[PDB]
């Protein structure tokens, strides 16, 4: 989790 599309998924 940082600030891109990985933290918006799960």
């Amino acid at each position: 989790s940082n600030n891109f599309g990985a933290i918006l998924s799960s």
